[PDB]
């Protein structure tokens, strides 16, 4: 089987914990990461990759007003290559698109998705390629002001997705299976960025509803 746990953070494969600010660039963040696990899979290099230039050139998505993952991937496939952050810098509003091939540090052969609410499908994705970028319910005040533990909320609604994030692993702590969730409300939110949200507690907050990751 897949290991019964993962934590893409210690085979150097996650960059660090961005702050998104509030603009409705999630769904970019959550693509970059997704990217950057891949691409140091690749060619053996962490680096960031640029979110704005998905906030300002994905045509499909709608900018700071949000977006989805999928489109993005389809974006960096399409349009040959995404470029780097320091090529092209996060300023958290929308601009127009100024993608420049010369500072391309990645490139996206298409992309798959995870079938609809299937956790041990979503563990094995995360096992076999690295991080995956997924979307959750986050509206919960007990999400928002998560400090440590495994997060788990009966309110919490599995068909009201409204934020993404990336899943760069999995495990167990105090007997409670988990996954390991890279937020981009900085370092200062949660722990040092991160929280553990349960895993295999019936889909919690529609974690494995909307889970995909690029192909390089
Ligand atoms: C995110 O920053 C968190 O709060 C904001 C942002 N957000 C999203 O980006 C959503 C992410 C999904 C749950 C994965 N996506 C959307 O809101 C969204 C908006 C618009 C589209 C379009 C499809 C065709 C044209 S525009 C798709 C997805 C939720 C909230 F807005």
């Amino acid at each position: 089987r897949a290991p019964d746990s993962v934590d893409y953070r210690k085979k150097g494969y996650v960059t660090p914990v961005k702050n998104q600010g509030q603009c409705g660039s999630c769904w970019a963040f959550s693509s970059v990461g997704a990217l950057e696990g891949q691409l140091k899979k690749k060619t053996g290099k962490l680096l960031n990759l640029s979110p704005q230039n998905l906030v300002d050139c994905v045509s499909e998505n709608d900018g700071c007003g949000g977006g989805y993952m999928t489109n993005a991937f389809q974006y960096v496939q399409k349009n040959r290559g995404i470029d780097s952050e320091d090529a092209y810098p996060y300023v958290g509003q929308e601009e127009s698109c100024m993608y420049n091939p010369t500072g391309k540090a990645a490139k996206c052969r298409g992309y798959r998705e995870i079938p609809e609410g299937n956790e041990k499908a979503l563990k094995r994705a995360v096992a076999r390629v690295g991080p995956v970028s997924v979307a959750i319910d986050a509206s919960l005040t007990s999400f928002q002001f998560y400090s440590k533990g495994v997060y788990y909320d009966e309110s919490c609604n599995s068909d009201n997705l409204n934020h993404a994030v990336l899943a760069v692993g999995y495990g167990i702590q105090k007997g409670n299976k988990h996954w390991i969730i890279k937020n981009s409300w900085g370092e200062n939110w949660g722990n040092k960025g991160y929280i553990l949200m349960a895993r295999n507690k019936n889909n919690a907050c529609g974690i494995a509803n909307l889970a995909s990751f690029p192909k390089m």
